[PDB]
């Protein structure tokens, strides 16, 4: 596949994992360029272009959702994060804190304090990145409403509490490594199918569900794929919520 939206390689350095946004040893970053490509492909499959509610129900460290929240602030009404275990969620919460000017100010201050203490140039590189992100966030809509809760995405009855009355237009998630057959591989068909059915039970009919994995092709049949892409070692697939429901059990 070719980049349709992220056509020219951007300066995504301010959003790099471990600069302003928070890194973890146990969770991967996600490439910014691919994140924005997938998100823009999903937006292109929505009926209209009003403000979008975006949900990541396997949010991990929250890096992915936070990249999208900042980068695509102008296109977003709110973001929702959820995942099954407490460990990732502590870090996801730190990342989501960056979706307000106050959170970015706090991170910038932390980096400036680290500069004074340690003297490493990178801390000041990070403080300036946080300042720039805050300035863009302020100009592009201000604080982005966000919520984060624990929930098992495979349990459809858990979902209404995560949504708290919101109707997500886009789900975008990087599949958790524990759902893979093994660490090297990919999530198999039955788990993917169950994930999609669970989500579609909670979403409005028009919602676009976009999932990505380390694989050549993510199995969704008998659901019809709206669209697929392959970039590097990663693939993505998008489906419509209404179509998932039409496929049956």
């Amino acid at each position: 596949s070719a980049y349709r939206h992220a056509v020219e390689r951007m300066d995504s350095s301010d959003l790099a994992c471990g600069v302003v946004l928070h890194s973890a040893p146990g969770y991967p970053a996600f490439p910014v360029r691919l994140a924005t490509e997938i998100f823009q492909r999903a937006l292109a499959r929505l009926p209209g272009d009003g403000p979008v509610t975006l949900w990541d129900p396997c949010c991990g460290s929250g890096y992915l959702l936070t990249v999208l929240g900042l980068l695509h602030r102008r296109s977003l009404r709110q973001v929702i994060a959820s995942d099954v275990d407490p460990a990732p969620l502590e870090l996801a919460a730190k990342n989501l804190a960056l979706l307000s000017p106050a959170g970015l100010t706090a991170r910038e201050l932390e980096r400036r304090e680290q500069s004074e203490r340690f003297g490493k140039p990178s801390y000041l590189e990070a403080a300036q990145a946080a300042r720039r992100l805050r300035e863009r966030l302020t100009a592009e809509g201000g604080a982005l409403p966000c919520a984060i809760r624990t929930a098992d995405v495979f349990d459809p009855r858990a979902l209404s509490a995560v949504l708290a009355g919101s109707a997500p237009d886009v789900v975008l998630t990087d599949l958790p490594y524990g759902e893979r057959t093994h660490w090297e591989g990919q999530v198999p068909g039955q788990p993917v199918a169950g994930l999609l059915r669970s989500l579609a039970s909670a979403l409005p009919a028009h919602a676009v569900i976009a999932v990505t994995d380390r694989s050549r092709k993510i199995p969704v049949a008998p659901v019809k794929a709206l669209e697929r892409l392959k970039i590097g070692t990663r693939s993505a697939v998008m489906v419509r919520a209404a179509d998932v429901l039409e496929a049956g059990p």
